[PDB]
């Protein structure tokens, strides 16, 4: 189906209503590493087994939470070209399953959001590194770590202030520590933006103060849950006051190279300065690599998504084509 447009009527309103209550997760569902997507999926805006079609998540992502419409594109799309199967039109915002239907040949995976290094990575806030073991569950420890950055930064609220800081102990703690550790391309910049989302979009939208209070992060980031009587943003963002984390602690990206406290700049990657190199990075070498010789349905629905990836792209950047027009 097509990309939905941006909502007709964005104010704050209640989320957490009757026609969406939230629910425990019945034998089968499926949640991942993302606490927005999982919190949908648990009040049922995405179906509750965690398994959507594209357009499902964005227009979720825009009704429950006010996300903005572009962002909403890329990040919809992207995630599906590398995650999800492309013929039945369905993702996974976890673990790979087979509600997402007859598999592609390889090398493409079609794991589902848990897919260590497509769009899921390194030194998120509440998920430990794929190299510890586990990607995608809620982490206590490191939540207790967003709590004390949070009271030592934010006057015990998650703010961009608190943002800045635990972004950087992240990547710091990775590189001590995860001799595998990748903090390039996509990644590098997902990694940034995220760490906003919390303060944009977590916070009641009749405050929207950029101010959380930690039992409604813990509600979000461990229960997929949205507090009682939530209104979600009173207009669509997603990302805005990136640049506040980023100049708290400018970074490179880079990677350890097999050992820990190796970080290695790597001059290939795009960065904040080359924005539509990572538009054509993630297309020519991520999306091109896990489809190499697509068959004509496959090569079809590749350029069809592809096309729908590129509307969520910032203006003045030239679409790629790597199966021709
Ligand atoms: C629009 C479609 C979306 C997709 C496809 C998506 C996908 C993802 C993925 C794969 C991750 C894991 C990255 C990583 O940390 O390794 C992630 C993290 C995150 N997502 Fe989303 N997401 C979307 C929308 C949202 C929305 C609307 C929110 C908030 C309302 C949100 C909040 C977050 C947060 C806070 C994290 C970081 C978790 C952490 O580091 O502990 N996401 N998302
Ligand atoms: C938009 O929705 C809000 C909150 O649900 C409502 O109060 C407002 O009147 C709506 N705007 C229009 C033009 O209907
Ligand atoms: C190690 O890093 C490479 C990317 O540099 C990636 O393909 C691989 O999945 C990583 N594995 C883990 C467990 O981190
Ligand atoms: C959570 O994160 C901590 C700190 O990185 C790690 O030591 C631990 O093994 C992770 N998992 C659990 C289940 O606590
Ligand atoms: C975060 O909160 C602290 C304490 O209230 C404050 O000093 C700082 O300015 C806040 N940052 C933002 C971006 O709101
Ligand atoms: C991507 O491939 C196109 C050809 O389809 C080429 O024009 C473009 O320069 C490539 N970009 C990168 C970053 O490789
Ligand atoms: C992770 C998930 C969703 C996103 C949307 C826009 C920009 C970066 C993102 C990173
Ligand atoms: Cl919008
Ligand atoms: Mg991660």
């Amino acid at each position: 189906g097509l990309p939905p447009g941006p909502l007709e009527n964005s104010s704050a309103k209640l989320v957490n209503d009757e026609a969406h209550p939230w629910k425990p997760l019945r034998p089968g569902d499926i949640r991942g590493p993302c606490p927005g997507l999982n919190t949908l999926a648990s009040h049922g805006y995405l179906p509750r087994n965690g398994v959507a079609t594209p357009a499902q998540i964005i227009n979720a992502v825009q009704e429950g939470f006010n996300f903005d419409n572009q962002a909403a594109i890329f990040a919809t799309y992207a995630a599906h070209l590398v995650d999800g199967n492309l013929i039945t039109d369905l993702l996974s915002i976890g673990r790979k399953t087979r509600l997402t239907g007859p598999d592609p040949p390889p090398p493409a995976s079609v794991g589902g959001l848990n897919e260590h290094g497509t769009f899921e990575g390194d030194a998120s806030m509440t998920r430990g590194d794929a190299f510890f073991g586990n990607n995608h569950d809620f982490n206590e420890t490191l939540f207790e770590q967003l709590v004390d950055y949070s009271n030592r930064f934010g006057g015990g609220k998650y703010n961009l202030t608190v943002a800045g800081e635990l972004r950087f102990k992240r990547i710091q703690d990775s590189i001590a520590t995860n001799p595998n550790f990748s903090f390039v391309d996509f990644r590098f910049f997902t990694a940034y933006g995220e760490t906003t989302f919390p303060a944009n979009l977590f916070v009641d939208g009749r405050r929207d103060d950029g101010q959380l209070d930690m039992d409604a992060a813990r509600s979000f980031f461990q229960f997929s849950r949205m507090p009682d009587d939530f209104f979600r943003a009173p207009s669509p963002r997603s990302g805005t006051g990136v640049e506040v984390v980023v100049q708290a602690h400018p970074m490179q990206p880079g990677r350890n190279v097999g050992k820990i406290n190796s970080y290695t700049v790597d001059p290939t990657s795009s960065d904040f300065s080359t924005p539509c190199l990572m538009y054509e990075k993630f297309v020519n070498i991520t999306v091109k690599s896990l489809y190499p010789n697509p068959t004509v349905q496959l090569r079809k629905a590749l350029n069809t998504n592809l096309d729908f990836l590129f509307q969520g792209v910032a203006a003045g950047c030239t679409q790629v084509f790597p199966y021709g027009r």
